[PDB]
């Protein structure tokens, strides 16, 4: 009491008990979720799996700190199999400049190479039951008896820090009677449990993943995507790490399955390696590529997955994943500290020492560091490193050792590595600012509105500034229309929006600017629209008469700049130095006939939420690649399509809405592939958008998209207003603002009927004729709305 077949949930910990004469063994406390002890897993008909593992904390050592990696005793060598162990292939991908197609090569070392692994076989077999629910397991394996492998060192030694892991599942369960639980400890201490500060953590799940991964393990749902591996088993990182070791590889491959060499190269779309069954896990997409351009018999759709991996930062954003806040692992400042397979899984992506076997002997003269050092110290160029445009030769060269040889509490690389986020923080506090509310007298065309800004050195004035722009949106007080495509004006081309560089006050006749030591105050002028059924440019600016104003200031920063107590800003025609550019948001303000605030926009999603996969402050001008992208936004096109920049910044202030809103101006796109922001995003995220303006591939979204809380926050999905906005006009017909939000999802053609006349019985209308709606009709809200009796937050698998 409590029997393991009526028990629901399953908490184990192995944190108790050790071993002696290479014999090992551990108590395993098996519990409730509430703490009864379970009994009777020693017997039990339904167990899955009952896994153990043990590793030592090994050192390593060469010039300057380098952390220490974990050894697995348990390790077997593995052969290829032939079939399944895959071959070079290439692809085109581009032009160059004399417009010739690029051809890319990817090339694998299949070959019989070493894989850690656990004690799987045995289960219950190495139980001995020592007291209610707890359990006994010795290892069949002995540290004594372990047959030698080439090159690796297994050698017992109770000085070094070890781990012993669990996996354990019983009634094929995702989660509740599922457990991985771990113990580290020093066998030479009487096997005491090792202090943080002792063993190796690096990452953490919760400071470092889940900020992107879902931790739903028990998700019922057809979109589950929790994080979660090997068939469900595995979820707990410290698990991981006794298996995925430096020296492990795919011997279908040579891929390593280090886990930092993994994990890096996962998540910049270059991995690939072949897994159980013979399985082909391309994290790159081009395998499914060159099959479909020129035969690749290996690769078996429907069974094998070639798919990009799209990772919503830069893969240069360390912080994503490493703490350096020091509220994450005790040791996370890891990431500093060289290390051959870790440097190499960016910088070296592609190279291998046996098609790149030059790299295996220095230049004359020089000291042989191996097949990345080398690539280090002497041959990666720019042109070929796995970062473009990268010159690590020329830090060997000029920047000194200390550029990648760390002491502890040195910085190392992560000097180059965090320099621009480091940079961008300083500079956005800064140059901060605030828009004041802006007067619009309507009839004489004039707006007027102050900026608090940082010194006496006007925007205009400062040749660290590239561009300042203030757009303004007229806002009725119930959702942005951006409306027809006027005839070009000379503020703009849209009905609803003016962009206005302020940093160009000298040369704009239409502006003016009166400095007041830090405050600067600018006339805008020729804001007129003759009001009929025509579309003008400015046509809801004048008629409406109000609505927000939204700044994106862009400072130069000195990409050379690498010591953070100087001076990263720098002046915008200089040409030493790369120069990169920072982003500075406002306030949002309002402009009306008399100064006084417009009231806001309903918020319906979490910026923090946003801010989660994307990091903070997030910029999306190159979302705007595709048409018209040089075109500045105070010039005719450029007014909606520039990418240089695009003028929004926050993501769920409405900034975006007012142009992505249900009212798409010209060459309109049909719903499946719609404008509207709620509906652009719903189809990004949960794959359903027919085609994508700048790639062919899918993104691949780390969450259950029908997890709403992933983006939207409690109470922001009452849907009671909602039916009161206009309806999204596509390009053959319109649809009802709760429509068009659920069919994003649900309904992106009319496919099935019975769904379409869900809709249609409700108030709602799907791709009728422009007109067709009147704002209340929709009756969605009584039994959808949150807490309702089929409320959006009962029917999805949502985690609030
Ligand atoms: C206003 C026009 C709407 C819209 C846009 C939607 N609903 Fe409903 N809905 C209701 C019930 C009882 C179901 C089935 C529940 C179940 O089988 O678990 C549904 C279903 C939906 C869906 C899912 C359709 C699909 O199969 O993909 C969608 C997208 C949807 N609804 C949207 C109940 C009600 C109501 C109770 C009287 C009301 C009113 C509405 N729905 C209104 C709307
Ligand atoms: C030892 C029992 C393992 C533990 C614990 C974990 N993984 Fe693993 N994984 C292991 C091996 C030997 C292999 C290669 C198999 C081969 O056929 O050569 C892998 C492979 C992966 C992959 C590649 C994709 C796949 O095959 O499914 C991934 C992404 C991966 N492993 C991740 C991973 C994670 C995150 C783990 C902790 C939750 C983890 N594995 C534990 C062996 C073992
Ligand atoms: C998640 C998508 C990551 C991003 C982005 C970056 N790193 Fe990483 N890194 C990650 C993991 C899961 C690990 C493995 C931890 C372990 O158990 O081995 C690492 C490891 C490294 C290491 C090696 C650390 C060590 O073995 O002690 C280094 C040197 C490293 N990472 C550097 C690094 C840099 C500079 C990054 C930004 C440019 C970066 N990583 C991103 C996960 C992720
Ligand atoms: C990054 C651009 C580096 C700079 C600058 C320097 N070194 Fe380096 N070195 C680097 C890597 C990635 C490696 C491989 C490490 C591995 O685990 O494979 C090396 C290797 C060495 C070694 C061997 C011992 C070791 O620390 O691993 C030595 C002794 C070494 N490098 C020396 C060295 C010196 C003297 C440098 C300044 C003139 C120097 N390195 C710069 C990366 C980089
Ligand atoms: C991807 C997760 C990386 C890992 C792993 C490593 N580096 Fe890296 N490196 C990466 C990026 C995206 C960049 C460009 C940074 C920028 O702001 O543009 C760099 C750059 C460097 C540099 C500077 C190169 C130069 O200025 O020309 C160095 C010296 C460097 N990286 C070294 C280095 C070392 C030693 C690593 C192992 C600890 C390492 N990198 C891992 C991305 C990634
Ligand atoms: C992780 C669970 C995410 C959450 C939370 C948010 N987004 Fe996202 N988004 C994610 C991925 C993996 C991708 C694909 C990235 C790629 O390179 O293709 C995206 C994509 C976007 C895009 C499109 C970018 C482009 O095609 O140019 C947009 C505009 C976007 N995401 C916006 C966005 C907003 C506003 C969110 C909060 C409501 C949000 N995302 C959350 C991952 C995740
Ligand atoms: C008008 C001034 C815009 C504002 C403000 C925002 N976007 Fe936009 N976007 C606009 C147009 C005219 C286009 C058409 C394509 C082009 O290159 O001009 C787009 C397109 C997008 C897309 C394309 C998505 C796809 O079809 O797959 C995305 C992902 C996108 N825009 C994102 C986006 C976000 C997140 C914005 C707020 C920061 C935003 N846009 C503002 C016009 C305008
Ligand atoms: C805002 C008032 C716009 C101005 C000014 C111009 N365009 Fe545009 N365009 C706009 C939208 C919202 C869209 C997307 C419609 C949708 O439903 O998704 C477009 C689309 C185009 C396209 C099609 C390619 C595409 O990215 O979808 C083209 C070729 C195009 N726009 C050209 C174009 C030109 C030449 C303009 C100046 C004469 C112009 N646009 C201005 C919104 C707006
Ligand atoms: C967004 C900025 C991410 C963070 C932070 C981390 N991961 Fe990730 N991971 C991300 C994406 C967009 C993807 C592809 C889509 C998907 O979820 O499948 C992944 C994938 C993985 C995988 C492979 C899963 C599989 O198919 O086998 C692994 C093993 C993985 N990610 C691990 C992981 C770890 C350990 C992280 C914290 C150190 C982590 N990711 C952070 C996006 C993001
Ligand atoms: C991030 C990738 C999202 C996820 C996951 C879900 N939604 Fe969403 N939603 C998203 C955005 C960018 C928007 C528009 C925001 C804005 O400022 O206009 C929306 C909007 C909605 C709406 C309209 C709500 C309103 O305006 O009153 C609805 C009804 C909605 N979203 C529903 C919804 C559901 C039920 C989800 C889980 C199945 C869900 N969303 C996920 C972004 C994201
Ligand atoms: C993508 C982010 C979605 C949005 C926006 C909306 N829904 Fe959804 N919904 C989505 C998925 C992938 C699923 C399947 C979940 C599962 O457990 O398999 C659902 C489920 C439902 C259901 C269940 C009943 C049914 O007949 O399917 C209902 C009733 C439902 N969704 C309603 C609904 C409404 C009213 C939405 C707009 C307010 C809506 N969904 C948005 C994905 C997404
Ligand atoms: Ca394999
Ligand atoms: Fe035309
Ligand atoms: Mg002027
Ligand atoms: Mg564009």
């Amino acid at each position: 009491g409590l029997d393991i077949s009526q028990a629901t949930t399953l908490k184990a910990t192995l944190e108790d008990v050790k071993i002696d004469n290479g014999t090992v063994s551990v108590d395993i406390v098996l519990t409730n979720a509430n703490g009864v002890p379970v009994t009777g897993l020693e017997q039990y008909a339904q167990i899955n799996a009952i896994g153990l593992g043990i590793a030592k904390l090994t050192p390593e050592s060469g010039k300057g700190y380098k952390t220490p990696q974990w050894v697995s005793y348990i390790n077997s060598v593995k052969a290829a199999d032939p079939a399944r162990s895959l071959a070079n292939y290439s692809y085109t991908d581009g032009k160059d400049s004399a417009g010739n197609p690029i051809t890319k090569e990817v090339k694998f070392t299949p070959g019989d190479a070493i894989q850690a692994n656990i004690e799987s076989s045995c289960k219950t077999t190495c139980l001995t039951v020592v007291d209610s629910g707890v359990y006994r397991y010795t290892f069949q394996t002995n540290l004594s008896t372990l047959p030698a492998i080439e090159g690796l060192d297994l050698t017992y030694d109770p000085t070094l820090i070890h781990r012993i892991t669990l996996e354990l599942q019983t009634d094929g369960s995702k989660d509740a009677k599922l457990v991985n639980s771990h113990i580290d400890f020093l066998p030479s201490d009487n096997f005491r449990v090792a202090k943080e500060t002792e063993t190796r953590t690096v990452v953490d799940l919760e400071a470092n993943c889940i900020k992107c991964h879902s931790t739903n393990y028990s998700d019922t749902s057809s979109t589950a995507k929790p994080l979660a591996l090997h068939g469900g088993r595995r979820i707990g990182i410290a698990n991981c790490q006794v298996c995925h070791t430096s020296y492990s590889k795919d011997p279908e491959t040579g891929s390593p399955l280090d886990m930092g060499a993994m994990v890096h190269a996962i998540h910049k779309g270059t991995y690939a390696m072949v897994g159980y069954s013979g399985t082909a896990y391309d994290f790159s997409g081009t395998m499914a590529k060159a099959a479909a351009e020129s035969g690749y018999p290996q690769y078996r759709e429907g069974k094998d997955v070639s798919e990009r991996v799209t990772l919503p930062v830069s893969i240069g954003n360390c912080q994503s994943c490493h703490s350096t806040d020091d509220k994450g692992p005790v040791d996370a400042a890891s990431f500093k500290h060289h290390k051959g397979l870790a440097c190499a899984s960016c910088h070296m992506s592609g190279f291998n020492p046996v098609d790149n076997s030059e790299w295996l002997t220095p230049p004359e003269g020089q000291k042989d560091r191996g097949f990345v050092g080398n690539y280090f110290h002497y041959y990666a160029t720019p042109e070929i490193d796995g970062i473009p445009g990268v010159n690590l030769v020329h830090v060997f060269q000029n920047g000194g050792c200390a550029s990648c040889h760390a002491e502890q509490g040195e910085e190392g690389s992560a000097k180059y590595h965090l320099a621009k986020a480091n940079a961008t923080k300083l500079l956005r506090t800064e140059y901060a600012y605030k828009l004041e509310n802006g007067t619009f007298d309507v009839a004489k065309g004039e707006l007027t509105f102050t900026v608090n800004w940082h010194s006496d050195v006007a925007p205009h004035q400062d040749p660290k500034v590239k561009e300042f722009w203030v757009s303004l949106t007229a806002f009725n007080g119930t959702e942005y229309t951006m409306g027809p495509r006027p005839s070009n004006g000379t503020l703009g081309r849209s009905e609803n929006r003016i962009s206005v560089n302020l940093a160009k006050v000298e040369t704009n006749a239409n502006l003016t600017a009166v400095p007041n030591g830090s405050k600067v105050t600018y006339t805008l002028t020729g804001i007129k629209a003759v009001i009929g059924t025509s579309s003008v440019p400015y046509k809801q600016i004048v008629s409406i008469g109000k609505g927000f104003m939204d700044g994106k200031l862009l400072i130069c920063a000195n990409s050379a700049e690498l010591d953070p107590t100087m001076d990263a800003a720098i002046d915008c025609s200089n040409t030493e130095a790369p120069i990169y550019e920072v982003i500075v948001g406002s306030n949002k303000a309002s402009f009306s006939a008399d100064a006084s605030n417009v009231t806001a926009r309903s918020i319906v999603i979490s910026e923090a939420k946003c801010a989660n996969c994307h990091g903070e402050k997030a910029d999306f001008s190159a979302s705007h690649a595709l048409t018209h992208a040089a075109d500045k936004p105070d010039n005719s096109c450029g007014t909606c399509h520039s990418a240089v920049p695009n003028t929004a910044v926050a993501l769920a202030d409405g900034s975006c809405v007012a142009c992505h809103n249900g009212a798409p101006a010209h060459s309109k796109k049909p719903f499946e592939r719609g404008f509207d922001f709620k509906v652009m995003i719903h189809q990004i995220h949960a794959d359903t958008r027919s085609v994508r303006r700048l790639t062919t591939d899918a993104a691949t979204f780390p969450e259950n998209p029908a997890n709403c809380a992933a983006c939207h926050d409690k109470g922001q999905l009452s849907l009671a207003t909602l039916g009161n906005k206009p309806a999204f006009l596509a390009s053959t017909g319109e649809y009802s603002p709760t429509v068009a939000a659920c069919a994003s999802c649900h309904a992106t053609t009319a496919t099935d009927s019975a769904v379409i006349g869900h809709f249609e019985t409700n108030g709602g209308v799907y791709n009728a004729a422009a007109g067709t709606y009147t704002p209340g009709s929709e009756t969605c809200a009584t039994c959808h709305g949150e807490g309702k009796s089929f409320g959006v937050d009962k029917v999805h698998p949502v985690k609030y």
